[PDB]
C-alpha cells in the first residue's frame, strides 16, 4: 500500500518563476528571459555534470547556470554577485495549495527528494513555512548524482524505510516523472499546463519566448513511462490518495 | 603529438538546421519551431536516457524527440510517419567547408565520434559523399551510453589505437566540448555565433523564438573546461594544426 508521498521540489512544490522580481533587477527588461534560461540551464547542467561523472552540488549548478544566462546578455558578474542573486532560488514561493495538500496527507509519511543541496532545501522549506510538513527533506547530494539517476531515487528507501511500491512520487517535471517510474515508484504528475492550451498558444501567431520554455518543460517526455496519475494541482492529491488504493 | 582529428557529427560537420524543408511540410508555418525543439529534445533525451540507465539508440531518441515536438503542436503522428520524417536527420547537409577541411587534414587519422546509431551515421556520411574522408566513423552505440558519458570518448582509443593526448577533438557543441575535455582530449571548438552578436540580439527587443535556441545551444557551457582552441569554421582547422604542432 501507499505508505509515503514523496515530492519533487523545484517546479512541483515551489514556483521557479518567482525569481522574476529579482532577475528583472540583474537586467531590467530581461527578467523573463533570465528566469527561463536560468532554469533550463540549471537542469541541463545537473544532467550533464552527472553524466560526465563530474558532480558539484545544486548550489554550484545554480550559480553556473546563472553565470551562463547573464553571460548570454554580455554580462560578466563576479562570484559575490552570483552568490547573492542565486539566493533567489532559496526563497521560491510555494504553490498556493501546497500547504493544504501536505496537511490533508498528514496520516501518511511526507517527504521531499530534490537535486537541491542540503542547505538550499532547508532554507527553501523553512522560508516557505513548510518545515513542519515533512518527515524528511532528502537531498541527492549524498549520492553525488542528480535526478533522474537511479541512485537519487534509492535514497527514499534508505531514509524512509519504505519500498518503491509503497511510495507515491509527485512531480511536475516530465524527466523526473520518468526517472521515478523507471525506478519503480507510483507517480502522480502535476500538469498545470493543459496540452490543448499549449497547442493553441503555439499557433496563436508569433511564438513568444515564454511559450518556447513551456513547450520544453511542461509536458510528459516521450521516452518516459507514463505517470500512474495526472492531476492539475497539488490540492487534488489527498483525494487522489483516498480513493486510490 | 596530434595523430588524429576526431569530429562530432550533428551540428559540427552536419547542419541540423538543414531539416528545414521536411519540418515545414510537417506543419507549414511552423518549420523553424519544429527544427529547434526537435534538436533540443533530441539532445535532452540522449542525456536523460543515458543518465537513467535506460539506453535506446539515437534513432529511437530522434523519433521520440520528433514525436514530442509534433505533440506540442497538437498532432499525433503514427510510427510510420515518424520513421519517415526522422529520415531527414540522415540527410543533413554537411557544412560547405567540411569536405575541404577533411581533405587538407590527411594523412592524419580522421574520424567521427557521434551519438548517431551505426546505420544513421553510415547513411549520413554516404549521402554526403564523405565515406573515404574518414579512417573510422564511431557510434556510441557499442557502449550504450551517449555523450558526454566518458565511455563514449573511450571508444576513440579502442578504435584508432591513439591516446587521448594524441587526439584533437572537434565540436561546435558546448556539452561535447566539455565531455571531450573532461576525458582528456585536446579540443578545438567551432564557434559559429559571436557572443557579442547574441548579446545584442537578446536586447534588440522582442526575442524571436530562434534567438532562444541559439542562447541555449551555441555558447561554451559554464560548468565545462574551456576548449584548447576556438575557430570560426572547420576550414580553419588545417591551419590550426600546423601553427599548432
Amino acid at each position: 500500500m501507499i505508505k509515503a508521498v514523496v515530492f519533487d521540489a523545484y517546479g512541483t512544490l515551489f514556483d521557479v518563476q518567482s525569481v522574476a522580481d529579482a532577475t528583472e533587477r540583474a537586467y531590467p527588461g530581461r527578467g523573463e528571459y533570465i528566469t527561463q534560461v536560468w532554469r533550463q540551464k540549471q537542469l541541463e547542467y545537473s544532467w550533464l555534470r552527472a553524466l560526465m561523472g563530474r558532480y558539484a552540488d545544486f548550489w554550484s549548478v545554480t550559480r553556473e547556470a546563472l553565470a551562463y544566462t547573464l553571460g548570454t546578455l554580455g554580462l560578466e558578474p563576479d562570484e559575490s554577485f552570483l552568490a547573492d542573486m542565486a539566493q533567489a532560488y532559496n526563497r521560491l514561493t510555494p504553490y498556493p495549495d501546497a500547504a493544504q495538500c501536505l496537511a490533508e496527507l498528514a496520516p501518511l509519511k511526507r517527504a521531499i527528494l530534490s537535486n537541491g543541496a542540503p542547505d538550499m532545501l532547508q532554507a527553501l522549506v523553512a522560508n516557505a513555512g513548510l518545515t513542519d510538513s515533512f518527515d524528511a527533506v532528502i537531498s541527492v547530494d549524498a549520492k553525488r548524482v542528480f535526478k533522474p539517476h537511479p541512485d537519487s531515487y534509492a535514497l527514499v528507501e534508505e531514509v524512509l524505510g519504505v519500498t518503491p511500491a509503497e511510495v507515491l512520487f509527485v512531480s511536475s517535471n516530465g524527466f523526473d516523472v520518468g526517472g521515478a517510474k523507471n525506478f519503480g515508484f507510483s507517480v502522480a504528475r502535476v500538469a498545470r499546463l493543459s496540452q490543448e492550451a499549449l497547442a493553441r498558444e503555439l499557433v496563436s501567431g508569433t511564438i513568444a519566448p515564454l511559450t518556447m520554455f513551456k513547450a520544453l518543460r511542461m509536458r510528459e517526455e516521450t521516452y518516459a513511462e507514463a505517470p500512474d496519475f495526472v492531476v492539475p494541482a497539488l490540492g487534488d492529491l489527498p483525494r487522489l490518495v483516498r480513493g486510490m488504493a
